[PDB]
């Protein structure tokens, strides 16, 4: 918050874009929130073969069930949904390796 601009922010916003491409609809801001709220209570960011984003959302998903039901919607249960569609997307990644 205490920057407007910050290199996070830019990420999300090509992920955004990118992802939208795959049939995702979700909001700059609400996955600037979701980025957020792992490195809140989660600062860290284990990286594996397997779908990295897995672990990512794992935490999410887990803490946004309560924090659903609490009221804190900052983190919206639609994001599961969305993404449905990463998984597809790097999935589709991890065959046929490509360098550019």
């Amino acid at each position: 918050m205490g920057q407007e601009l910050s290199q996070h922010e830019r990420y999300v916003e090509q992920l955004k874009q990118a992802l939208k491409t795959r049939g995702v609809k979700v909001k700059y801001a609400d996955l600037l929130k979701f980025f957020d709220f792992v490195k809140d209570t989660c600062p860290w960011f284990p990286q594996e073969g397997t779908i990295d984003i897995k672990r990512w959302r794992r935490v999410g998903d887990c803490f946004q069930d309560y924090y659903n039901t609490f009221g804190p919607e900052k983190v919206p249960v639609t994001a599961f949904s969305y993404w449905n569609l990463i998984k597809e997307l790097i999935d589709k990644k991890e065959v046929n390796p490509q360098v550019m």
